């Protein structure tokens, strides 16, 4: 079979997802009209870090809508091993864009990070975050 | 917080959900246009029994669309303890109806059952099966 398991982390955010903590640094988190808004401080390379309290994801792909004033680095991490893995760096956009990214990390992951890579304080807006156990090329919304 | 975790088991079924086996008895399973179709044999009290291969659900609520020629019993079970729990019996309907049911079982569950309770061979059609960690009254699709 080709069928995946799709985990909806959040659709329209007005607060944190059930069963997640924020282990982020160097930013203020707020919400508007269903979007999670990251407001990083200049010089801190700030990020949101969504921490799954119980369990872990393995491989698969991450799907989300994002708009962003600057370049944004996407990472995943394993909190037990304390290892991190850089998935992609995404260019700036004034409009929301849908991304579907393969996660090639060789460990399970319980942290998903969206980071202000240039460290200039550029804001980030996220909607519609979903994990699939399958590949990005096989992802059906 | 009031926010739940929503697990989509299947939306439009053309086969079994990823990570589930069928432990059903006394019926033939088929599919049409996104519906899982249970064809039970007269006298067998047949059922589909969706078995989660890894992990278990705890409490919460089950949401699904169903149409059904006869009365249908909904159960959940814990395969380790080998204990079962009767959630509801639902009357016949010639059209699909959306149900959202609280699960009051005192153990985790890894089996979800849809059964031909009268044992006359009446067919059952299921779409859009989702579990929430929260109550039926708080369930937002
Ligand atoms: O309270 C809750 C629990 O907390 C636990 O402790 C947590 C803690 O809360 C936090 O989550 C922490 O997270 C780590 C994370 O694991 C990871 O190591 C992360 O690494 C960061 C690093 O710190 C920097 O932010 C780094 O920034 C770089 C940029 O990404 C970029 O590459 C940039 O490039 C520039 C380049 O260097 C040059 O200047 C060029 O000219 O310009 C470039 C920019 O245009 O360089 C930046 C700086 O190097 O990114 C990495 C990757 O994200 O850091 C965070 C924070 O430390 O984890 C701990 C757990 O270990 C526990 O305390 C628990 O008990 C609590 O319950
Ligand atoms: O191969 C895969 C693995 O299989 C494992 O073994 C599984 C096995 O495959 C299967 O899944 C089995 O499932 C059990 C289940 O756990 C549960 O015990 C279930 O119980 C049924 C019961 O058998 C009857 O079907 C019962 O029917 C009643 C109706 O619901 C209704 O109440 C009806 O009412 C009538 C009344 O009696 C009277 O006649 C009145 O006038 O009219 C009424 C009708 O109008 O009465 C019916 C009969 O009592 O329903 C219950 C509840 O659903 O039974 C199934 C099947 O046995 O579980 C095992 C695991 O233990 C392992 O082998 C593994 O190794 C494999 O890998």
């Amino acid at each position: 079979n080709v069928r995946a398991t799709y985990t909806v982390i959040f659709k329209n955010a007005s607060g944190l997802p059930n069963g997640y903590d924020n282990w982020g640094w160097g930013c203020t988190l707020s919400y508007y009209g269903g979007a999670m808004i990251i407001n990083p401080q200049e010089g801190k390379y700030g990020a949101v870090s969504l921490k799954r309290n119980s369990g872990s994801f393995r491989g698969g792909s991450l799907r989300f809508d994002m708009k962003n004033e600057g370049k944004v680095k996407i990472l995943v991490e394993n909190s037990e091993a304390d290892e991190k893995f850089e998935v992609e760096t995404i260019s700036p956009s004034d409009e929301y864009v849908t991304y579907i990214l393969d996660v090639d990390f060789d460990l399970p992951f319980d942290r998903i990070d969206f980071q202000d890579a240039p460290g200039n304080g550029d804001r980030i807006w996220i909607k519609n975050l979903v994990h699939s156990t399958g590949s990005a090329d096989d992802f059906v919304d």
